[PDB]
């Protein structure tokens, strides 16, 4: 527990940005990326119009303000459902704002802040991790 979610956090991060298959995850850390991914894709497809909320202005400088968007998650309700946006966002920026085939300095911004937030946002303790 603790930073274990970091290595796994980048998994879904790179796994979506096609990076010759990130070779830095446990035998089980791979499956997690599969399950979480299912929720990420479904969240993007289902929740699309609702994204009008504030999924633009903040994504303009997410490189200098990546975690700034993760603050919305822990504003009132940090339920699993609302947490999905955390990982889901990584797929929205990795497949729209950040071209795949390379983990350019950009993609890192996501993982660099993703965990930096998730960490202080240790909510992961409840994040879908039971199956």
């Amino acid at each position: 527990s603790g930073t274990y979610w970091a290595t796994l956090i980048t998994a879904f991060l790179k796994t979506v940005s096609k990076v010759e298959e990130l070779d830095c995850v446990d035998s089980a850390v791979l499956v997690d990326v599969s399950k979480i991914i299912t929720l990420t894709q479904e969240f993007r497809r289902h929740y699309d119009s609702v994204y009008r909320a504030d999924y633009g202005p903040a994504l303009k400088n997410w490189k200098r303000d990546l975690s700034k968007l993760f603050t919305s998650l822990f504003v009132d309700v940090i339920n699993s459902g609302r947490i999905v946006g955390f990982f889901d966002v990584g797929r929205y920026v990795c497949e729209e704002v950040l071209c795949p085939g390379s983990w350019t300095e950009d993609h890192e911004l996501l993982n660099d802040c993703m965990t930096h937030f998730f960490i202080e946002n240790n909510l992961m303790n409840h994040f879908p991790l039971e199956d």
